[PDB]
């Protein structure tokens, strides 16, 4: 798979649709974060399922960072594979060979996996038991995001016993965490709904500690509440993934830390037909729009709309407010997460307040699985 | 890769791209018989799988050759030896064209341009590598995406293609993407005969000035069967038709004369969390089907929906518990959308005896070729 830049060239020479890291912007926004975290002495978890990308690992492990999350058996591996000692499998896992293959990356780093039913504690236990491996195992509530987790409170109190009586399966605390939180648009209605989260995950930390098991981990937060949670004295290792790069759907959060915008897509515009319409070759292949629409970046009046498989169009009042033909432009993503996915590289670039200077694989992209 | 030859599909890994390889050479067959039957050209478009292996298959029913909307994927297909190939978009960007160029040298190749620039550096390109290129010129007839309006400024655009050299003026690409998921059947035909009308128009005041269209290049699964017959397209590009969707099967379905497809693409998926009663959670979320269209539709499950997705997670819900799948069971999911879907996915798993177990696997070589 061939990039679309080589060290040393400038932006305006960089291929089209690429994936853009403002590294300036990116390693303020890395240090913004870690510097926070220690200042309220909670531990930092980065999310990789963010970025896909070992490079970007490596960079937060040294800024002190305890470890990344993954969502699938796969991440890990790659992420393992390149030298990431610390990874937590922020999810459940079910099936017979994504176990097998869990069990032999405990042998190889310290690994994380989350349990939301007894049938999986049972899978894993047999699995890290043949292969001889110990992996820390985090009971998930769910707090009100309504996809995975046991109810709170003694049921997750049961499954944290049958976790440190199984074999293979260190209990190693609770994963509470609420997608939906974190893109309340309104910092109170953010907040309130942090701080009831906090209270009922509060709620099964005692109740596990009635019964002899303290929580080493109380993992979760997101880009979005990890501010709030951080504050609680409730979470003590922090998830945020997003906060590196930030995307459009972040950008409508209001306000603890601020981060810049440095993810980008760089695109050329294609076709310039008539006046008040531009064609980029970005679309939605490269700019997901699970999120609303993505943004031209630092260009007032220019919104992106109507978005095909391989084509954006660029639409504002003012004619040349739009780029012409054959000219490039910066496009904030709507979603940083899939949008990741859909590009092999990040291509590092100073000055942009510019030059390649990082060509970095987004490995992880595939691992599925 | 998550399967071998020869396993079930109950052992394929998850979420993995199924294609029911009795339904999908149905449609094919289908497809290519019809286009046969009304004496036009077929090239189906393949931005929709990016597999290599469709094409050849495709190639092997009478296609002239297929659709691609990006130099590297164009690129792709020829080192796989699909060797006639339609580039259904503009072009801009040296580098691009120069790899076009080289292209060019060793396939029957075309391009579709809306602007005198792209001609000019199209050409230079073009003659610098000795080659030639097939060029269709593209209007806008309801899609308002790329290409002028129709009669005049197409002409001039012709005009300029003849003149240039390497560039060999081929005809009109005539494309709307709308038209495609019109519900109502009379209301797509209707807005296909309006756009029959103004691409004929088109062709006329083009043969007024010497110019002939070889190509009449367009239509997609919703539209192909009324350009097809309308006798002004003679290139028809369906791509979706092979696999079909959701997004295709909420369309009201036209008359006998417009053939019908099958689901024959699916994702499989396996629950990985039953924790409440009215609700599965799969591990394919919208980083394997993406959403674009709408919601993905769990295939012939009634009662049973795919709602709520995140990244790696999709939430099953029915209001009667038993409809649901349980932990660790696999299911098929039909996806919303047939070409970004392929594009998250590094295979297609081939599967016989659905109506199952494997025997291909062919790889989706095409994804990543963004430019």
């Amino acid at each position: 798979m061939r990039a679309p830049a080589r060290l040393g060239i400038p932006l305006a020479d960089v291929d089209t649709p690429a994936l853009i890291l403002d590294l300036d912007a990116f390693e303020r926004n890395l240090q913004t974060m870690a510097d926070w975290a220690k200042s309220k002495n909670v531990r930092l978890r980065p999310h990789a399922k963010s970025h896909k990308c070992p490079a970007i690992a490596h960079r937060q492990m040294a800024l002190g960072a305890v470890g990344v999350c993954c969502q699938k058996v796969s991440e890990a591996e790659v992420m393992v594979d390149a030298g990431i000692t610390n990874v937590l499998i922020s999810n459940e896992v079910v099936g017979r060979t994504k176990l097998e293959a869990l069990a032999q990356l405990a042998l190889r780093a310290r690994m994380g996996v989350c349990v939301d039913d007894i049938r999986q504690i049972r899978d894993l236990s047999e699995a890290m038991h043949a292969a001889g491996a110990t992996i820390d195992v985090l009971v998930e509530i769910n707090i009100g995001g309504n996809r995975c987790g046991v109810e709170p409170g003694d049921p997750a109190v049961r499954l944290g016993a049958a976790v440190a009586q199984a074999d293979g399966l260190r209990f190693a605390g609770l994963q509470s965490y609420d997608g939906i939180t974190q893109h309340v648009r309104d910092p109170d209605e953010r907040k309130a709904r942090a701080a009831r989260a906090g209270d009922v995950t509060a709620q099964t930390i005692a109740a596990l500690r009635d019964i002899g098991l303290e929580c080493e981990t109380v993992g979760g937060a997101g880009t979005g509440s990890f501010a709030f949670d951080g504050m609680s004295g409730v979470w003590n290792e922090l998830q945020p993934g997003s906060y590196a790069f930030m995307d459009a759907d972040y950008a409508r959060n209001t306000p603890v830390p601020k981060f810049e915008h440095a993810m980008f897509v760089w695109a050329i515009v294609m076709s310039r037909t008539s006046v008040g319409q531009a064609v980029v070759d970005a679309g939605h292949k490269v700019l997901p729009i699970d999120s609303g629409m993505p943004v031209p970046f630092d260009r007032p009046g220019v919104r992106y709309e109507r978005p095909s498989d391989e084509h954006g169009c660029l639409v504002a009042e003012l004619d040349s407010a739009l780029p012409d033909l054959g000219e490039k432009i910066l496009i904030v993503p709507s979603h940083v997460d899939p949008t990741a996915n859909q590009h092999d590289f990040f291509i590092g670039v100073r000055g942009m307040a510019g030059t390649v200077q990082e060509i970095w694989p987004v490995t992880a992209r595939g691992c599925v699985f």
